[PDB]
């Protein structure tokens, strides 16, 4: 509980869930705001955590030449409701943004305005070559994706069939069929660790619970490189299925109490 | 009428007329449906006009010759609400707080779902009306909902909630008129009405459902303003004394249902 | 000319307008009056209008080839030498490619500025085909750019050498070899009416007066056509940032304590 | 020393250390310059530590025996300016009213002109606070001043009373206030200042600029004096007089050069 100013307040509540199942870490953040010069009822919900990559390579089939990466083309983070009395106010970030690094604030004023200071909460997360936008928002709803934008290799964009293509097309290894670590992004070689905010009001006593789902997950490509031969000299070729696995999401419901402040789990996929 | 306003998108328009001698109220709308087949969505341009008489009376007090009363409208209100959780509110004019004796907006819309206020607009929306003495602001907003407030504000200088506003200058008159200013010198919405111009735009998803409530509501809270009769130590005089909030929410609420597809509107009820 | 908002807005204004340049600039001083705001404030609302002076000629003394000079961007600036000020908010703020342009500025007493308000002032303005961007800023300055973005004819973005080329390769008229009135978007064939903001904040005492000096102009390209027989008809070329800068510049003297504002100069 | 943090980008260090025995205290200053191509601006990491002698002094009030004084510092001042035109202060921390024991904030930066309030480079502050509240008193784009105040010890930092005593009838005027054990570490010992502020200049405008920074402090005095119920009942009561002493500061300048990277100590007070 943190005073802000007369009559202002805000309740801290917190949640950790992850799954093994989706390699997903849902980190979230119930700030409650209380301000009795506020028609209102208001949550600011920070939503970070971890969403592992889960790059894998493998050989094709039965073949020698022929070798996959399954990587994360998109991220996905995704919050919604349902209840009739809850608005989505303002999300962080809100337009479409490239930057290695995407650090913002939101900040509050006693009497109900938000700025996206008495209280101010922050984002910053990194995204490098890929790029951030909302693909969906309403009064319910916002949906962000974080995709594969551009590469540094010439450059390369993130629909190249030779995008991380390697270097030793007669490796037996399907991680040699691929370029190393240290010429892959963050984004690709470990994961997303998001940092987002979605404010959302709710109509004072029209009743204590809402429940909101927030989603963390990825979509995969899967890129083949195959051995093609000149003069005998060998080189790897690129080939992709775009969107192979797409939503593969990790999804978790919780039940917000504004009158006690509770954060109850409903459940989860 | 239907509308062609460019690039494959046109405008079907209705308006419903409504009237009640119980509030002394008339709902005059306008519901202009935009149909493009650029946007996802379905919208409404819903032009809210009428009148709302001020029903400003004048009596005495209860066993008595020297306290007279004038229960007159502090305040008007103008309200729009839809329960359909498939639709959601675009914008609304005014939207904010403004005190100019006109206020005149307009309501601009660009191929796309592209709504602005405040040649080059597809399609455009104008609000004007008078408030002198008054000022507008919206008291409560939500996706399904707006809600104005026009309230007695300025008027030496008097604000709304001075206990002496409009006490008149003759004390040993019997008709309750006497003891409180004439109508020279009352603004039009204290002595007449007030002639709204609200505009409200809300989205449909397609395929959702084809139809969708909308209540809107016109009225007024009243305040009484007491004068007694004061006498020196041998002249007289008049003073004030307020009882605000008075009669709150003397509201006209009449429910519209909107078909989606085809444009068909109908009065579901009224108060 | 006071608006009560324990706080007020005192109203200024001043019309400038310029036969040379071909410009009218109507700004707003409103003069922020909030005992719990540890800074005197000013929200200059610039607006009025710049003519496109879009023109149609002869290319010397040839009869098919002839000449369009039109506005590839128009500029707006604001900025101030004064030590005691600092601009801390601007609209529009971001690269924006809107048909419309409209955004409001809110005030909340103690100085809270968001780019339910106390006051508030909004922006409105119309750019079809082209896309306005804050090319600099600073503590003392900002300054856009509203260039010619992209055009449906199919499309042509700003930079086409055959944007706005005309249809009638054998008419003697220069205004026939470039499209019609009609396929033209207003900032070409009319002028632009800007609706610009900027907050700025005095430190308090330190001078009862700030100069600011406002910059309205445009930046002129010139597309030539050029009839081509094959049936004939028309090609252009172009000479990108043919007149830059053609710019009005008025000075402003504002007095903090008295709220007056007097027109030091202009070019 | 100099370090790398990124292609085309370096960071040139540069420390200076100056003390007042006059003013009790000691400036330690981190200068931080940071080289970026992809950043057409030169910009400036000050870090500001050091420390604040409290100066809290005991003494009797003139020809009397039952009034005695304790001379505290009600507010720790930083603060850091400069007049160079060509300068602008991006940023700044903390930034926000704060008044947790320990204040702990990082500040980021991604190649092209990018802080963060990951990274290509870091920068960190950390001090403690103990019953004090830190927030921002003045600032524009020329300059910062932060408060470090007596908030809360259960008493108000305003609260006549605070630090009055136990023994009414002692002759040292210590006595006559409570003994250091109970004091926070701001009172009977310092201030351990850890702030940052980030400035910029346009390149080629001059290689120089003077920079400004201020440690002192506002000293409220507290009387207590000795009340008597009846002969040989008494007890101390408080009376105060704030902002007894204020801006006992020890200002410094230093002058930057941003082409050679020299501090000069150009004078202090």
């Amino acid at each position: 509980i943190e005073n802000i100013g007369d009559g202002a307040e805000v309740v801290k509540r917190t949640e950790d869930t992850s799954s093994d199942k989706w390699g997903v870490t849902q980190n979230i953040q119930f700030d409650f705001v209380k301000d009795k010069k506020y028609n209102k009822d208001a949550l600011i919900l920070k939503m970070q955590g971890f969403i592992n990559s889960k790059t894998t390579y493998y050989n094709y089939k039965n073949t020698d030449h022929i070798k996959a990466m399954r990587w994360p083309f998109q991220y996905n983070i995704g919050l919604k409701t349902n209840d009739p009395n809850v608005d989505l106010i303002n999300y962080l970030p809100k337009n479409k943004i490239d930057s290695v690094n995407v650090s913002q604030t939101l900040g509050y004023n006693i009497g109900g305005n938000f700025n996206s200071f008495n209280y101010s909460k922050t984002i910053s997360y990194n995204q490098q070559n890929y790029i951030s936008e909302v693909e969906h928002q309403n009064s319910k709803s916002v949906q962000w994706g974080i995709k594969a934008n551009s590469f540094i290799t010439g450059k390369m964009s993130g629909h190249d069939p030779n995008l991380f293509v390697g270097y030793k097309p007669y490796s037996q290894n399907p991680r040699d069929y691929f370029v190393p670590d240290n010429e892959l992004p963050p984004l690709v070689h470990s994961g997303f660790n998001p940092s987002f905010i979605a404010t959302v009001s709710h109509e004072k006593g029209s009743g204590d619970t809402s429940e909101f789902e927030i989603t963390y997950g990825r979509n995969m490509d899967v890129t083949h490189a195959t051995r093609r031969t000149t003069y005998g000299n060998s080189y790897l070729e690129g080939s992709r299925i775009h969107n192979a696995f797409v939503n593969r999401n990790y999804t978790v419901k919780y039940e917000v109490n504004w009158k006690t402040h509770e954060i109850k789990v409903k459940g989860h996929n």
